[PDB]
């Protein structure tokens, strides 16, 4: 099992906006105390077995997040956990465009979130829909009860210090 390192994006988001029924609904609430690795590695472990790659979901994991898109789609971006700001800038601050589309700037809400994750053409057909197809792992559900499962309700809780990333 698992113990030195681990992954270094998130598919339980990733993939859950990839699923094309109606989770939509329990995504409402979502988990709003996190999720360990634990369930990550599970949840990941049935899209890698599909043919995924890791450029991939790093590619919708690591999509950017305008501060208008979410006062239309609040709690649809930034996945479910974040903190931890930047700020500073040392000639100016920072702002969320894409070059490949200027007009995602001033375009809606929901255009804009599947502008980024059209852009992302690395993912192959196989795990494009093995991400929506992923369904519930057991510990998902295990964790989720609410959206995922419907018997489970515990919750225990794990700390530790794990962080990176942070492009331009």
């Amino acid at each position: 099992k698992p113990t030195e390192n681990n992954e270094d994006f998130n598919i339980v988001a990733v993939a859950s906006n990839f699923a094309t029924t109606d989770l939509d609904a329990d995504r409402g609430k979502l988990p709003g105390k996190k999720l360990p690795l634990e369930v990550l590695k599970e949840m990941e472990a049935n899209a890698r077995k599909a043919g995924c790659t890791r450029g991939c979901l790093i590619c919708l994991s690591h999509i950017k997040c305008t501060p208008k898109m979410k006062k239309f789609i609040p709690g649809r971006c930034h996945t479910y956990e974040g903190d931890k700001e930047s700020a500073q800038g040392g000639i100016g601050e920072a702002i969320v465009d894409i070059p490949a589309i200027p007009r995602f700037k001033d375009l809606e809400p929901m255009e804009q979130f599947i502008a980024q994750v059209d852009l992302c053409v690395d993912c192959t057909t196989g795990c494009l829909k093995g991400l929506a197809n992923v369904q519930c792992s057991d510990l998902l559900k295990k964790w989720l009860p609410q959206r995922c499962a419907t018997f489970a309700s515990k919750i225990q809780g794990q700390v530790d210090k794990i962080k990176g990333a942070g492009g331009d």
